Formats: C-alpha cells, structure tokens, sequence
C-alpha cells in the first residue's frame, strides 16, 4: 500500500475524471434546458386556438 | 479507471431510450389516427335517412 512511481499514476487518473466530469457538466445543462422548452412549447398550442363567430354572409356582384 | 467504463453504459442507456423513444413516438400517431375516423364514421351513419312520400300503390294484372 506504499510506493513512489505510483504518484506519476494518480495523477493521470484524477486529470482525466475531471476532464470527464467537465464534460458530463456541460452536457447535463445543454440537456436539461432543451427539456424545459419543449413542455413550455406544448402549451402554446393547445392555447392558440380561434372560433369563428356570427353568421357567414356572401355577397352577389 | 471508473471514469472510462462509465462512459459506455452510459452510451448503452441513451440508445434504449431514443429506441423507445422512437417507437412509442411511431405509435402515438397510429392510435391518433384511428380514433379520428371513429368520430367521422359515426356522424355520416346517423344523417343518412330516408323517408317515404305518398302513398302506397297497387297494380294487378
């Protein structure tokens, strides 16, 4: 459990799992967002909706 | 060394999803579909009547 070239050794490790954790970060914000807008696009539609009202009329030339 | 094989059942879990993804996107639009003709089938069949006018003749030989 003790020796001296294995300092070379956890450094490389611990380099890459941050490098790593950088990117899972990052992906993780990009991958959220694009979550919240597709539920607040849905609404919109469901809302957007218009009625005809009245009597239609037509005109004789 | 955890951060390496991480990466890959990581990649394992996302194609599922987008496989499942897909294919219960595919069949949304199928049921949408079926339950659009129900309604049109089932108004045509109550406006289609028939009456009679007049009455009712006899012609012998």
């Amino acid at each position: 459990i003790t020796a001296l070239e294995t300092a070379i050794i956890l450094i490389a490790f611990v380099v890459v799992a941050s490098v790593f954790a950088f990117t899972i970060l990052s992906a993780g914000t990009f991958s959220t967002e694009r979550g919240k807008e597709a539920v607040y696009a849905g609404l919109s539609e469901v809302r957007s909706s218009i009625e005809i009202k009245g009597s239609v009329v037509i005109i004789g030339e």
